[PDB]
């Protein structure tokens, strides 16, 4: 299997890299960083995030696997001391495909469309920040605040969870959007709860006054200009991870936030 | 079609159910409250609620129908000045089921199952709540607070949304696991954040010392004793309505909330 | 200089009462539990909530200190290892009082007055809690929800800070009111922020329909029947401590809820 | 007295200040724009802060009042339609004065000082936001997240409230720090809960890593560059209002808030 190596590009990382390749050279598995069925990220999060970005149009021919030598590593199933076991599995090819949604972001001028693994926000453009709420066409609030989130299953335990957001289990096909700091008195109001969309669920941002906004997707911040909306649906792509043992979501939780 | 009529028990709200039963009556419609095939509450939340575990054994020969002569009334579809076409639309029988996942709670100590529309909490008997939050056989985290709450996705605009839980779609199969006043410093940890499950997914709650609860399933509130567990699921029961016109739960949400 | 020393009541915090008593016998130190000028407890913030109440009737007279063999122990300035070092500087009175600012709660049916040291809450007697919050006479909000919260500033830390509540500072004369649970809709309508009120401001809770409600201050709690009013300010009493070093409360905080 | 009035600039509030300039006439009161006593802000908050800073060099020397013509208008004391009453009251001079606490935010690179009625904030230059915050000298937490919000008593009612602060009485010296969307896992960890600090604390932001910062007060946002700290304070300096007749903060909070 065709298979390359992302690295968060420090001596740890690269020499870590370096002595995997070494041992799947003893395999007959061929690197390729162009058309890789196999892309492993040593890093982090943001390592992990960036080697999803990489692959983003060939995310239906790919599997990930992550290696922990960053700090929290969420997304990671594996420590540098592990290295050498996981080569020889992914050698034998032992391991089964498991999927997280994704949340397609598109921002209407002419159209551009992002695909996030953890969320995309929205902000303005310095000043202040108002939008229409539009659910599947009807109008549900107007939003007067520092922005919004929304974010993927996997997301939430990111950015969303600090904007007060649930956690979501990965298998249940949805989005879900946050507040930055709505404002809300007796002239303006927002829901203020996090809000969960299913599959096929709609839902658009449309300027009130100013029409630039800072747009985030992941890692990727981007200023839009003449904005006329910005369009959030769950993807009908999926990420998939090579898992070669049982690591689940929950208990991926409980390490990253209770104790490891 | 069977039928029955719950009355919120007020003037109003008894008179529209004899001004119904009349009117069904010029139909070949027979009022029956112990095998009928449509519920019809009339009240708020509380009397539908009501209506729901009047009928908690035949969900699956039942659609519910709600009118609001309550305050609130989230799930009502109906104004008292629509009564007149609502039994018309019942008599000509144009209408499409829908359904709504429901939360199953079983108590060990024995076993006693409820099953709720809302949500189920849990609180001490007076002292210190305590219990070990377990997901999935997995020792998730010890949970010290006033207590918790699990919520089906239409309850997550009741409790669970006071509570800070997300607002969740009702056609997304899950619970919601919210805190009430957690502990958290030095020595105690919780995640904080809502926790939504999928269907299959178990949380169990199990004593750590106090092994008194006052357990509370919708308006039912039971205190249990010398109890082992606690145990959370997705139903495979769901509670089905009657809908005559198209009235979105994200429109039904905007209207309770933001402006009717 | 007479003293008294109250224990958890455990192996380790009686024997280390004993030991303090027989170092104090080696000075001129008498114990008296009746009026003592020095309250020594040994365990938790539960015991040191206990010695504060067994003598909130003295507190003009007193000066407390804390030593810590619970688990957290907020209001401990000791750990048991300087059980020998802390009788010494007792000894020769090397010490400055620092005053920490109490909550008077009123409850009227009749009177009854309560002090409390972390704070007093209020919720329903079983049943939907619906109270009219006035302050200084003008009525502010009916509030509907799991009951309130009204905390000193040295309290803040305490339930105070579970229910979303600041941290203040003890050298600020107020109180604060958090909010358990509030229901908030298109037809309820609560603040949801927490409030702080400065000294000689008044708030008072009024019963909407049910007179009866579960009343707590700090550990206590009791139920009242036929409440006219629950009545909170500012005491004009103060908890003295006994300093013999600097530990300020911002690194009382850190310690507690940052790392130790 | 010498007076100037400050407009929002609309039809609306330029006519008003007209006619009140017109009614002024009419009396022994001089328009001056340098040095007023009296400062008359016709507009929303946004134009009563204009009015704050436009004379943050003469505070001292002047009381201020705002009439609304604006949205809001919680900085107002007076509707359109009493400005002619207004007039008369402040020729005969039957006013009180009342003073609220500002917040003195310094940055240290030299060093610039800002007055802030409001509050000040703090973001990241884009990019990640991690700074140390500093107590009194002593290093209570290392915040990663959005950026800081640091508000004085008036200000509580502002940003401040919808990040999650708590409201505080203007009597009360103090200022109050507030988290936006703060990172907190099993690596980093932060307070959560907003801070309320006495006068004569120092609050002190300092960078870990970029040293370049987005820094606002009030209505007005500038990008610092190589700052190596940021010091925030209560401010030796009052706001001072004129006051005709009683209309108290909690009153003001619940016109603004629960209903007018
Ligand atoms: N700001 N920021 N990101 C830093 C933290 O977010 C973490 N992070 C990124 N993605 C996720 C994620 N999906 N879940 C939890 N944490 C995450 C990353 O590892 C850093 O600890
Ligand atoms: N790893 N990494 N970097 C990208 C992630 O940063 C996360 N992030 C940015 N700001 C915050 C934030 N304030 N809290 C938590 N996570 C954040 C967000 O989830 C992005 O996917
Ligand atoms: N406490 N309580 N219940 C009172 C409010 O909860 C409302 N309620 C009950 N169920 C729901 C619900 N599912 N969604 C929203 N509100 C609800 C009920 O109508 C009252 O307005
Ligand atoms: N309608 N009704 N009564 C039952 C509902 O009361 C709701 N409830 C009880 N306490 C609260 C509360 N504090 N906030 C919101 N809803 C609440 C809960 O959702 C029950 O299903
Ligand atoms: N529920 N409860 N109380 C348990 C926690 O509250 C702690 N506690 C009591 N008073 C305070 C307090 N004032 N500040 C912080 N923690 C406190 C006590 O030590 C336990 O850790
Ligand atoms: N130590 N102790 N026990 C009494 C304290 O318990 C605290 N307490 C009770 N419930 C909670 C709670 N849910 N979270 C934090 N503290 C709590 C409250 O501050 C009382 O003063
Ligand atoms: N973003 N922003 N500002 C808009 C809202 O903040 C309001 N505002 C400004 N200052 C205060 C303030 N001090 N209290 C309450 N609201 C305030 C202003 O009137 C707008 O309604
Ligand atoms: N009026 N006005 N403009 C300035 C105020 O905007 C306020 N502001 C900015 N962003 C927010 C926000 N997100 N929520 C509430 N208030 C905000 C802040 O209090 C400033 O003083």
């Amino acid at each position: 299997m065709k298979y390359m190596i992302t690295s968060k590009g420090d001596e740890k990382s690269d020499l870590l890299r370096l002595n995997m390749i070494a041992g799947f050279g003893e395999y007959d598995m061929e690197y390729d960083d162009v058309e890789p069925e196999i892309v492993i990220s040593i890093g982090g999060d943001g390592t992990f995030l960036s080697a999803f970005h990489q692959y983003e149009e060939r995310l239906d021919e790919i599997a990930f696997i992550g290696i922990h030598t960053g700090h929290l590593g969420f997304y990671a199933d594996w420590r540098p001391a592990e290295a050498d076991k996981l080569v020889k599995l992914l050698a034998k090819g032992e391991y089964q495909k498991v999927s997280y949604p994704l949340l397609k972001t598109t921002v209407k001028y002419k159209e551009a469309t992002y695909l996030a693994l953890n969320e995309s926000t929205v902000k303005s453009s310095g000043g202040p920040f108002v939008v229409d709420v539009v659910i599947n066409d009807i109008h549900f609030e107007r939003f007067r605040g520092d922005g919004l989130c929304m974010s993927t299953p996997s997301g939430t335990t990111a950015y969303n969870k600090s904007l007060g957001g649930a956690l979501m289990h990965p298998s249940i096909e949805a989005m879900q959007l946050t507040e930055m700091a709505s404002i809300n008195n007796r002239v303006y109001r927002t829901i203020g709860s996090p809000l969960v969309f299913p599959k096929h669920h709609v839902v658009s941002l449309q300027p009130v006054n100013d029409k630039d906004f800072q747009i985030s997707v992941d890692h990727l911040s981007i200023l839009h200009r003449d904005v006329q909306e910005i369009r959030y649906e769950v993807s009908a792509k999926k990420i998939h991870f090579a898992r070669f043992r049982s690591f689940p979501f929950w208990r991926r939780v409980h390490d990253s936030f209770i104790e490891d």
